[PDB]
């Protein structure tokens, strides 16, 4: 037993130091798809469920303070649930479902927001370090406890990256269907001509058929791809 009262003192004040907090931006749908809306709100309860937790590490990081307060004391005397997942079409319609709301704008702020959230976690665990001057089993114990900490944090930094990551994933699975369903305005300007030029109808009409059948395959990968794992992030 070696013993640095001063020591575990200081290091009770430094692991329950406030951390930085969560961001806060909530994740809006890009458009009007339920595959869109769905995914939004996947990351509204992923994202709420890691605040919970993120939360109740604070907790155990004052629960800690806490502990190393009484080890210090003792000498002188001598002397959580998880996230809910989210239950996962006419060409006009899903033309103007895509082209209304915006775009994906939100989901790129969220993911910019958790990403550097991620890089400030992994920058705070220098709190969770060994004892320079502290010696012993309860040293030991104690020091078993922080790394325990350092290990969620750092997990909790990879959550919040993979969170992030599925926001832009849903952005960029956006961006691909704008670039590949037919428009609203193609596809009216199509039915259109065919309305009034009755001799243009039979000859119209493959291309049209052509426009459904990848407003179909679109809607297809859109509806799969933006299906969101819940995030589930482990008990500190
Ligand atoms: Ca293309």
């Amino acid at each position: 037993v070696t013993v640095d009262q001063q020591e575990i003192l200081n290091r009770a004040n430094e692991v329950e130091a406030p951390m930085a907090d969560p961001p806060t931006d909530v994740p809006i749908t890009p458009c009007e798809l339920t595959a869109a809306k769905n995914a939004a709100q996947q990351l509204v309860l992923s994202a709420d469920n890691m605040r919970e937790y993120l939360a109740a590490g604070a907790k155990e990081r004052q629960r800690l303070a806490t502990s190393l307060r009484n080890a210090a004391k003792a000498y002188g005397e001598v002397d959580l649930t998880d996230t809910p997942r989210v239950a996962t079409m006419d060409l006009k319609e899903a033309a103007r479902k895509l082209e209304t709301g915006d775009q994906g704008a939100s989901l790129a702020h969220f993911a910019d927001g958790w990403n550097t959230f991620n890089l400030t976690l992994q920058g705070d665990v220098k709190r969770f370090r060994g004892f320079d001057n502290w010696e012993g089993d309860a040293a030991t114990a104690c020091e078993a406890s922080l790394d325990q900490q350092r290990q969620w944090i750092l997990h909790m930094a990879k959550l919040s990256a993979a969170m992030a990551k599925q926001a832009q994933y849903v952005a960029q699975l956006h961006v691909w269907a704008r670039r590949e369903h037919p428009t609203y305005e193609d596809i009216v300007g199509l039915e259109r001509l065919y309305a009034e030029n009755p001799s243009a109808r039979d000859q119209i009409l493959p291309v049209y058929a052509e426009y459904q059948q990848r407003s179909e395959k679109v809607l297809t990968e859109y509806n799969n791809k933006a299906a969101l794992e819940p995030v589930n992030p482990p008990k500190p």
